């Protein structure tokens, strides 16, 4: 089941965030940390085709920091748009994934940013 | 320094995949694999503020797959725009990248979804 219950945030086994699925209405599935909106951490996806060769995936993310803001949104905002022409059943596209993890992971420049308040410098 | 050269595609030692800082244009950064324009991995990431009190970011990314298409190519483009309000110094918000990486960590529904070629189902 592609639409199941997950770690989004793991920090190795003690405070560890799990999203679990809320709703798959009428296109878009839905995880949903087990919060009140305002502290939840949100995921929003969704999965058609663009034009004739491609698919197109729609993912987006809420995540709520520790620490005006009753139900405001003092939250962080993410929109992904993959779009991947349509292959074989035998072809492996564990790549794709395998950099979009590689393009966040701890200790890495763009990870090392978002940290730092910073933007790309020499 | 945050335009400093890093590995995208991680295959534990034997063919990983390293992405070079190519230009800063005076403004995005831009890194890619010593590839010709046609089968190299591409990275590319902006920085902003957008209003009053946020920041944003905006990554584009290409994964060619060794999979008509000389120049034009079997590529997944992956975009991302990141909303970031600002944030104190002394503050951790490293939960933004963990959260990044979780989303596409393999074993998980979204890295499971972009291989079967599939959408989010029961």
């Amino acid at each position: 089941a592609t639409l199941h219950s997950f770690v989004l945030v793991d920090n190795g086994g003690t405070g560890n965030v799990t999203v679990v699925p809320v709703s798959n209405a009428n296109g878009v599935a839905e995880w949903l940390s087990n919060n009140s909106r305002s502290q939840a951490y949100r995921v929003t996806a969704s999965y058609r085709a663009s034009g004739a060769d491609k698919r197109k995936y729609t993912i987006k993310l809420e995540v709520p920091k520790i620490v005006e803001l009753p139900v405001s949104a003092w939250k962080a905002y993410a929109s992904i748009d993959l779009t991947i022409p349509i292959f074989a059943a035998t072809d492996d596209v564990t790549v794709i994934s395998k950099s979009l993890t590689g393009l966040f992971k701890v200790g890495n420049p763009i990870a090392e940013a978002i940290s730092s308040q910073s933007g790309f410098y020499a």
